[PDB]
C-alpha cells in the first residue's frame, strides 16, 4: 500500500456533490483506491457513484488476496458485475432511470498497479520531470479529438464537452479498459474526476507535486488551485506518495 488521501469538495457552481471514492484495505491489508463521478445530467448521480464505490469496497474487503497476477481478471469481472448490477437497480426505480457513473480504480502493489477504467476520470503518475495520463476519456469530445475532428482546445469548449460514451449503469453490457503501469522512477500516483483536469492542466499539476510538501498539503493546494481556476463540477481525487525504492 501508499500513503494515500482522498480530497472532495461539491465546488462552487454545484448544488450536491456526485462525485464519490474512496480507500479500501483487504484482509492482508492491500489497498484499493476507487474515484466514481456520478452524472449530473442524468437522474440520481450519487445514488449511481456510491453504489459503484460501496460494491467495490464491499466486495474487496471480502477478499483475503488478489496478487498482481490475478487482478486486472478481478477488476474486469468486479466491474462488470457491478455495471449489471447498477443497471437493474436503475431499471427497476423510475426514479434512478438512467443513472450511472464514471469509475476509476487502481489496485497497487510493491512495483506496479493495475488500473481499470470507465469514463472521463482519469489516472496519472508524476514524477519531477513528467506527467502521464494512464487512461484514455471514454467522452464524445476526445472521440472528435482523436479523430481528427476538432483540436484539443476546442474540446473546452465543445456543446458536447461533458458528454461521456462509457458509463456503468447505462447498458446491461460495459468494457473497461484495463492498464498496468510500473510505478519504479514516478513519485505520485492521482486518480481524479473531470472537476479536476478540466479547469487544471497537466503542467500546472507536475510543477505544484514537485515542490515540498506532504500529502495533505499537496492534496489542499490542488483542490485550492482548481476553485481558484472556477471549476464548475464537483472535484475529486486521490493522491497516492509512491515511495522511492531504497537504497
Ligand atoms: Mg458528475
Ligand atoms: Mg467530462
Ligand atoms: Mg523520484
Ligand atoms: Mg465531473
Amino acid at each position: 500500500h501508499m500513503e494515500a488521501q482522498f480530497f472532495t469538495d461539491t465546488g462552487q457552481h454545484r448544488d450536491k456533490n456526485e462525485d464519490a471514492g474512496g480507500i479500501f484495505y483487504n484482509q492482508t491489508n492491500q489497498q484499493l483506491l476507487v474515484l466514481c463521478d456520478g452524472m449530473g445530467g442524468h437522474k440520481a448521480g450519487e445514488v449511481a457513484s456510491k453504489f459503484v464505490t460501496d460494491e467495490l469496497k464491499s466486495r474487496f474487503e471480502a477478499e483475503n488476496l488478489i496478487e498482481q497476477h490475478q487482478a486486472e481478471n478481478w477488476l474486469r469481472n468486479n466491474i462488470k458485475d457491478i455495471n449489471f448490477q447498477l443497471y437493474h437497480y436503475a431499471q427497476e426505480n423510475a426514479e434512478y432511470k438512467g443513472m450511472g457513473t464514471t469509475c476509476v480504480c487502481a489496485l497497487v502493489f510493491e512495483k506496479s498497479v493495475v488500473i481499470a477504467n470507465v469514463g472521463d476520470s482519469r489516472a496519472y503518475v508524476i514524477n519531477s520531470r513528467q506527467i502521464e495520463q494512464i487512461t484514455s476519456d471514454h467522452s464524445f469530445v476526445n472521440h472528435l479529438v482523436l479523430t481528427g475532428q476538432i483540436t484539443p482546445e476546442e474540446a473546452f469548449t465543445h456543446p458536447q464537452k461533458n458528454i461521456i460514451t462509457k458509463v456503468m449503469g447505462t447498458d446491461k453490457r460495459v468494457s473497461p479498459d484495463l492498464f498496468i503501469k510500473r510505478l519504479n522512477f514516478y513519485d505520485y500516483l492521482l486518480l481524479n474526476s473531470d472537476g479536476l483536469t478540466d479547469y487544471v492542466k497537466d503542467n500546472e499539476i507536475k510543477r505544484l507535486l514537485v515542490k515540498e510538501g506532504t500529502i495533505e498539503d499537496h492534496g489542499d493546494q490542488l483542490m485550492q488551485l482548481a476553485l481558484d481556476n472556477h471549476s464548475k463540477d464537483n472535484v475529486t481525487f486521490i493522491l497516492a506518495a509512491i515511495e522511492g525504492d531504497k537504497v
